């Protein structure tokens, strides 16, 4: 078939989720032909986020997790974010189900704690935002990095809002190659 | 009365805004402790973004325009975005108030335009994204500058997406001052 990936994203959407760490992505992944579902952990009605910034999902996780498999399951950051999708049996077997098919997995700042939570990629290289450190590696059950985006196989971590950019095009690198993320990155203005 | 500056922000969210563009400033600025009203243009209902992200604004702009003034009025771009202010006769009366009260207005990427359209602060030095500098520039009732952010008095203007947190954090250093600024900016990882 087309030798042009068309590629589908997973946006998780927690309530207490920082919406920087979910709209960059999200946008960021759309300007790239990536076709991504905003879907609202809880259901399908809008979402609060860490600073009550209000966004609607395209859908429940209960509907998205039908249309599945998807090239990438995103995870944003935001503490209380973090311990709802670590809290949520849904949010476990989809991250299962992702690492048993060798699909990517991108998740960023506190994010990264709901894999600790779920036991998913356990001996992966990942960073986190620097005070989620000692969480998530308590047990050892990684190894840490201070790498501003980490990418170790199929695990993609960040640390936090001012790497959202960085992370979103690593993602889009990684679905779409690195020509397609120069594109994208071209009119951003980033430094 | 107290020396710990007590400030509020307007953000006026119109349809095709860029919603990282209106995002990282409503979370920065919150961060900072700075009283946010992400006010919809056409109404109180949500707003389709850019990208097809959809924000619920806290209120109309006609309910918000009425619990003035702000200490700062904000403007994200997005091309249809920045149109639909441009073509907005409410959005011309809160400018112009702002600018007759010496309060600051901070407007972002294709932003700008929407000054260009009102005839608020011609005489500026300006920025905005390099794609608007011809339509921003039609007339010359402004002088250029490529600086990511660029402040001249109380028109504070910036280029893009990857500007929005030099964008945000100048809004914060004006409203607050350099430490708040400062604390705000600490965790957010940025480069």
């Amino acid at each position: 078939g087309s030798h042009m990936a068309s590629k589908r994203a997973l946006v998780i959407l927690a309530k207490g989720a920082e919406e920087m760490e979910t709209v960059i992505p999200v946008d960021v992944m759309r300007r790239a032909g990536i076709k991504v579902t905003v879907a609202g952990l809880a259901g399908k009605d809008p979402v609060q986020c860490s600073r009550d910034v209000v966004i609607c999902p395209d859908a429940s996780l209960e509907d998205a997790k039908k249309e599945g498999p998807y090239d990438v399951v995103v995870l944003p950051g935001g503490n209380l974010g973090a311990q709802n999708l670590s809290e949520s049996a849904a949010v476990k077997e989809i991250l299962k189900e992702q690492e048993n098919r060798k699909g990517l997995i991108a998740v960023i700042c506190a994010g990264p704690t709901a894999l600790l939570a779920h036991e998913i990629g356990f001996g992966s290289k990942v960073t986190t935002h620097p005070l989620a450190k000692d969480k998530m590696m308590n047990g050892g059950h990684y190894t840490y990095s201070e790498n501003r985006v980490e990418k170790d196989g199929l695990i993609l971590t960040s640390r936090g809002p001012g790497t959202s950019f960085e992370f979103a095009l690593a993602i889009v690198e990684a679905l779409n190659g690195k020509e397609v993320a120069a594109q994208v990155k071209a009119p951003l203005v980033l430094k």
